[PDB]
């Protein structure tokens, strides 16, 4: 407390001098459970860690910054020679490990079962480490081993499958909720284990099919929608607020923009489907009043990746790009709608009076060009 402030000014000077680091790492380190001896760990050990097994100082930082700093460090130093040499591990792997608190634990757990979960399961080192890098590794893996064969048997799933659940934020988590609701969202909702896997691969699995679980019927009876719709939208990054602002949005677009479910969830269905359908909200009025757009060609722009910068690319540049080089909205659009139209409409602008002033090409003919994947 006192010391762990003494400490600090002790060795804030000389970790950033000889080192490199930042007194925000070292405060980083300090603020923890026994910060004194953190740092007096990091400052002996991280010029042996950098010299034995090429880790950077920003590495040492990240594995010193977690509850537990000194017993990590310490447990890197006698592991991950024997972990890099007999599994195979890359030093990178190793710090991954280490790097969320109970670092100690996590090592000496990835240690125990990586060979056991591998011939067991036929589970990949890498696919154990990549279980252990979030926070609560150790707990992950138990879980894993205990639940690997469970749903292996009841509902079917793979070792893949299974690796896929618990590789996130919230393993554990994660593999029960897949466990209790896997069953339910099925039978009383109709969907197949491949789409809970889906919905749960992802971080924020629990919540995810637990939102699942609560819209699933409001969404399809109230507008019509299907299982493999809800699921398109949940089984992206960021799903449960995707799905959550789809069952807000759908009515007012539909009703005040005229755009339909199938289109709405379009939208949804990508990665950023959140930001699309919000963006689409805000920007729909102003690209068909001031644009030229039809509410069916704003939805043919946000229904690709990166709809949301596509839209506001498309509000950016339709202006110029119509009054400077004589396209139509409708040129526009054609361009914007495909995977990167928003690139695919920045060189539109950038080469159109440089072709159409050297190969009498037409802005016609760069519309051609530029309206294909």
């Amino acid at each position: 407390g006192k010391q762990a402030l003494e400490t600090v000014q002790r060795l804030l000077p000389v970790l950033c001098q000889a080192h490199g680091l930042t007194p925000q790492q070292v405060v980083a380190i300090a603020s923890h459970d026994g910060g004194k001896q953190a740092l007096e760990t990091v400052q002996r050990l991280l010029p042996v860690l950098c010299q034995a097994h090429g880790l950077t100082p920003e590495q040492v930082v990240a594995i010193a910054s977690h509850d537990g700093g000194k017993q990590a460090l310490e447990t890197v130093q006698a592991l991950l020679p024997v972990l890099c040499q007999a599994h195979g591990l890359t030093p990178e792997q190793v710090v991954a490990i280490a790097s969320n608190g109970g670092g100690k634990q996590a090592l000496e757990t990835v240690q125990r079962l990586l060979p056991v979960l591998c011939q067991a399961h036929g589970l990949t080192p890498q696919q154990v480490v990549a279980i252990a890098s979030n926070g609560g590794g150790k707990q992950a893996l138990e879980t894993v081993q205990r639940l690997l064969p469970v749903l292996c048997q009841a509902h079917g799933l793979t070792p893949q499958q299974v690796v896929a659940i618990a590789s996130n934020g919230g393993g554990k988590q994660a593999l029960e909720t897949v466990q209790r609701l896997l069953p339910v969202l099925c039978q009383a909702h109709g969907l197949t284990p491949q789409q809970v896997v889906a919905i749960a691969s992802n971080s924020g699995g629990k919540q995810a099919l637990e939102t699942v679980q609560r819209l699933l019927p409001v969404l399809c009876q109230a507008h019509g929608l299907t299982p493999q719709q809800v699921v398109a939208i949940a089984s992206n990054g960021g799903g449960k607020q995707a799905l959550e602002t789809v069952q807000r949005l759908l009515p007012v677009l539909c009703q005040a923009h005229g755009l339909t479910p199938q289109q709405v969830v379009a939208i949804a269905s990508h990665d950023g489907g959140k930001q699309a359908l919000e963006t689409v909200q805000r920007l729909l009025p102003v690209l068909c009043q001031a644009h030229g757009l039809t509410p069916e060609q704003v939805v043919a722009i946000a229904s690709n990746g990166g709809g949301k910068q596509a839209l506001e690319t498309v509000q950016r540049l339709l202006p110029v790009l119509c009054q400077a080089h004589g396209l139509t909205p409708e040129q526009v659009v054609a361009i914007a709608s495909h995977d990167g139209g928003k690139q695919a409409l920045e060189t539109v602008q950038r080469l159109l009076p440089v072709l159409c002033q050297a190969h009498g090409l037409t802005p016609q003919q760069v519309v051609a060009i530029a309206s294909n994947g």
